[PDB]
């Protein structure tokens, strides 16, 4: 039941980390850390996937059918869809680098998640935003090196436009504490 959150403003922005599951989330837009079928998986993916009930996995089907005529979504790129059985409106499906396999671009290809979601976030005029930790479980990318990737990337945003509120949702005390340490180093830094 305890359940550990901060919150930093930055201009009209609103930057907080918590420990929860995602799925349930009232933020207007949930990030999925999926793979570039977007057919699902374990995870947060399988996670989003199994509290959104099947008509997401069609409509991800049809993404890929349609729209991407049968194309992976690249790394560091997003697509949305609705928020289904979500308490969410939007869901936006992203995929994280897996650690190590293009060790020069990783960095920025991570970035990209947060950046290119935080944008359609601002497109769309919406107002809300909850991220999980992207490529830290399966994908192996270090926590303290994403958290710091992550947290930069959302902080930078945050200078720079008008989004509202950008939530980073942790599945462990243990990432929890790591974000929380990188946010208060960063915070300092400003
Ligand atoms: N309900 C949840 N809410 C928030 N965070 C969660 C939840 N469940 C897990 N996490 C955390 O979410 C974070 C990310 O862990 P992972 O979900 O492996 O994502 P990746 O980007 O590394 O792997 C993507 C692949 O895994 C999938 O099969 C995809 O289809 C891909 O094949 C970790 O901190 C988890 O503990």
């Amino acid at each position: 039941s305890h359940m550990a959150s901060m919150k930093h403003n930055i201009n009209d922005n609103t930057l907080e980390i918590v420990v929860g599951d995602i799925t349930k989330e009232t933020t207007n837009v949930i990030v999925n850390a999926a793979n570039g079928s977007l057919l699902g998986g374990g995870g947060v993916d399988g996670a989003i996937h199994h509290a959104a009930g099947p008509e997401l996995l069609k409509a991800c089907q049809e993404m890929r059918n349609n729209e991407l005529n049968g194309e992976e979504l690249p790394t560091g790129e997003v697509i949305i869809t609705s928020g289904f059985q979500l308490p969410s409106r939007f869901i936006i499906h992203t995929v994280g680098p897996i650690w190590n396999q293009t060790p020069d671009l990783q960095e920025e290809l991570l970035a990209n998640c947060y950046r290119n979601a935080l944008e359609l976030v601002k497109v769309k005029k919406l107002s809300s935003i909850s991220f999980p930790s992207i490529s830290t479980g399966v994908y192996g990318y270090p926590i303290h090196e994403a958290a710091a990737i992550a947290l930069q990337t959302i902080i930078q945003f945050l200078q720079e436009n008008d989004v509202g509120l950008v939530k980073v949702v942790l599945f462990s005390e243990r990432d929890y504490s790591i974000y929380q340490e990188k946010l208060k180093y960063l915070i300092e830094k400003i």
